[PDB]
């Protein structure tokens, strides 16, 4: 009879993690799982821990959302030793606030079509309209797309951070007039490469995987990717945190976590899913977070979005898109 | 391996769709029914059918937008013929473009902490301040709102339509400082409720449910509820057409559609499914679209809201509001 | 060698504070009181109360944030059973989470030079630029002059909440090419009245009697004024939380409380105050909470103010003020 | 019974003005001397004395200020023959307009959590990053943040001015990447120091030693700080000038000015304070102004800032921070 309610971005994203994830937790702890599903969370976790009576438990989110949420006191401080699965992982894969739950790209994706061979290869090559023409388009955001700047004007993929943002605005400002568009959706930047809009973007992995395999033209590299992740935490004040707690422990179990790869094009959280024998080697060779592509990329710091910097550089977007 | 791409609204009522209708329809037709979520279909719509090339194939979108889709050359219109389980349904749930795949409520919801006994019954007891003390929410939005208001000032829920829209609005204007918030989405609708910042609100009946189902000391009436629905339609240019056309018969299978309510409280789009015996006497009683229930509802008038008289009173609703 | 910050408004009142409650108040429990001045404390309290070690532990605020703050959890939940000077005073004069400090009023301010006789006398006349030709000045805020507005509009003192914040726009609208200055001070307020560069203002009562005092022609009237008070509250974490509770019983103590007015024109939170005989008849005539002035003015609603119908007139504010 | 309105900044100083100063000079001379407070007098003095009749007499504000008033005719040319005090300082610490009376300080703060050894001391280290990792602050304004970056390259702090500004900005684009916070009010900068935002910042010395007394684990060095003022200046058409003036004497007797360190951590305007016997020797080696202390550090140059090449380093600042 115990229960929990689970937030996560929904879509095919949110499906796959029914399969592989919530419904074999529901089943091994004899738990109902109640799902929910919002874009962003963050403006409704403020809500909803500030009223002390959050209907959610537990929220999947960007990693940098459960740092700020844990550093304002909105996120439970999680009690390891109550959960072995995670305690088991690497001390990198966690917060005090929060676990790995799965890592995503965001990658330069292109044209099959446009570039049978040749095909543009890094964000220095993005920059470089001269020496790959094509329709582009950028995410209207500044997460991934800042790094992607900086490495267009020849910042090693290692050397990024704290990121230097009048330097970064710079560089975009100077391929602006080449941007056929700023993508808003998943869906919309999808659509985009399938009826070619653009002949090349950044991309979130899972969306090019998706229209690839429904028989588009369309392709992406690692290289350069910007290597992201959600994680689980639990809210404070949540309804049900003991169940909550027990269900932390299922969700980052090696099996299920292995069992994720299988539905969706995004990497476990917990790499001891690796150790399974769950994901083929072909299979894993397509994922973020698999050794020699998570190589190629930038990994993304949650430390240095989540603090005041990240904020002051999400205040200045809205400045930028005119 | 054929497939298609589906495209509902996520949360809980995706996940109860893929237990009930999609994995069901995917194994009994030997297919892979890729999964998208999106709050409003209707503009990626337009961008995609535009296109010559959408990604999307089947949209479960409210009922209403299928009307003015299919008018406009956005979605197919479908051949009956090759879908007989829509076929036998009575025409009243169905048109030229689309069937209805499920039913729901805005109904009014209150705290049964506040009104132990006694609890406002309708929107006259709603609109009575004085009889009926306490913190209230509308959503911001005229569908729904319009004909609660119209209620409100003694219309009978049979004899709504064609709106008496100038009434509507001067009723509206007159509760109008009485309204603590007026709400966007429904989890926030679903927040309030749970922590106590409103007595009473008009609130979709699934999102009520979730949250008593929580714990939380909270009801509804069907009494003068809105009953309203989604369809399924599929895309001009489908990129799965024949495939699709196979789905949607399979979506509105009787079977099929009586295990939704089974997981969550919406009711069946085909009345076929009250007749499988899949469902328990005392959880039909809970169904927006029960007989006994449909009875004290208004049915809300798609035709009417997606003719021209049902756009101008969208475009002055901005105007209302500020 | 116990201490504690405490943080208030500064200027004449801050002073007044310190002389009749802070000075008194130290030496009787053998403290230290730091203090710290800021014109809007709210900002600042989500910081750091956010921040887990917030330096601020005693916050003099307009009542309404202390109850936004409470319902928000960045308040101390008051122990009145450790507070007996509080917890003797009747209840309306404190909430869960704080105590009436102080009484002050928005008050219609004009010149005697202007008006030697028949001055105006409500917020009709301050409406009717033709019975009573001037210069006009409002406060750039919408705390106080809404339910000015709305009183100019014919709406009793009493009966004003909730606001029918829609009217009192289009009411205030209405005067706005007649608005010479919307002023954002309390000094510029001041002068405006000193140099004449207005005949009439909405002001605050201490200031317009500052300024009378200091050989200015103006005056006031406390008929349809809005009573106004701010209150005490201790932070969630405030760093010396036993300290503080404890300066809090004497910070309301009848006597230190009858001292306040002695020094500046501002009523005391307690009632209880007027009980002592420190505050002489003349001087008690003065006040904004004596029983025969506050009788003729509007109490204001911290409970519509601190509500989401406040702040979302604060939003609306912005719009206005083109 | 004669009056003046005072002026000042609020806060711990204000209250500590008072103890120290006003009160004792309001004895001494038989008058009533009211308090205002502003962040910035600047643009009310403007208003108050282009107006004929300010309500203000006597401000406190950054000598700077004093020097550019004088010029324009904002405020009194002093006679002091009037104010002996005064007149028997050395020269450089009064204006023809304005006298000193008060020495504070720019300074490196830092975390002993952080730095329990080998703190970071001097602008060199606060720019070197590697050797001194950390979040780090600095304020959003050129004042005293120029004269740091000048400094941070080696620029010695007797030989600034004048101020190199390309070379000071070319240094803080450099740290820039580096920099958590920049700060815009005293408290906010307290609060970063407080909490652990940041590990260093450049802060005002007062607001330092006040959160380090509350407990916190935190400290700062005088070593190349920038030492300011504050002077007092009496507006021109003053409404009670001869009383102000008698005032300025008294705000600088020595005695007087010797107590005001006794309540906060800032050094006395008039020298002569140090020769009273008032201040215990380990209390006056914390001062900004006591010799050994002013010896390390960079004296600002009024003169310089309050220049057109001043107000062009200002004009640029705009450009910088976007």
């Amino acid at each position: 009879n115990a229960q929990i309610t689970f937030v996560s971005q929904g879509g095919a994203y949110q499906a796959a993690q029914t399969v592989a994830i919530l419904d074999p937790s529901a089943k091994k702890l004899g738990i109902t799982i109640n799902q929910d599903s919002i874009p962003d969370a963050w403006p409704a976790i403020k809500t909803q821990v500030g009223s002390g009576k959050p209907i959610w438990d537990v929220v999947d989110t960007p990693t940098g959302y459960c740092l700020r949420g844990g550093e304002q006191g909105l996120i439970e401080k999680l009690d390891f030793s109550k959960i072995p699965n995670a305690a088991a992982m690497p001390e990198a894969y966690r917060s005090p606030y929060s676990v790995s739950y799965e890592f995503y790209s965001s990658v330069l994706a292109y044209s099959q079509k446009t570039f049978p061979k040749d095909a543009p290869n890094s964000w220095v090559d993005f920059w470089d309209v001269k020496k790959f023409p094509g329709r582009r388009a950028l995410r209207n955001h500044p997460i991934a797309t800042l790094e992607a700047a900086l490495m267009a004007d020849g910042v090693a993929p290692d050397k990024l951070y704290p990121l230097d943002v009048d330097r970064a605005f710079k560089k975009l400002e100077e391929i602006k007039p080449h941007i056929t568009v700023w993508w808003t959706s998943g869906a919309q930047s999808a659509q985009l490469l399938n009826d070619g809009e653009v002949d090349m973007e950044m991309a979130w992995n899972g969306r090019v995987s998706a229209v690839a395999k429904e028989g588009a033209k369309v392709s992406f590299t690692y290289n350069q990717g910007i290597l992201q992740s959600t994680s689980l935490c639990i809210l404070k004040g949540a309804p049900n945190l003991e169940t909550a707690v027990k269900f932390l422990n299922e969700a980052v179990d090696p099996v299920h976590q292995a069992n994720l790869p299988l539905h969706i094009d995004y990497g476990p959280g917990n790499p001891k899913a690796f150790e399974t024998n769950v994901i083929k080697p072909e299979r894993a060779a397509q994922l973020p977070s698999e050794p020699a592509n998570a190589a190629k990329q930038a990994l993304m710091s949650y430390a240095w979005w989540s603090s005041p910097a990240g904020e002051a550089a999400e205040k200045r977007w809205a400045s930028f898109m005119q």
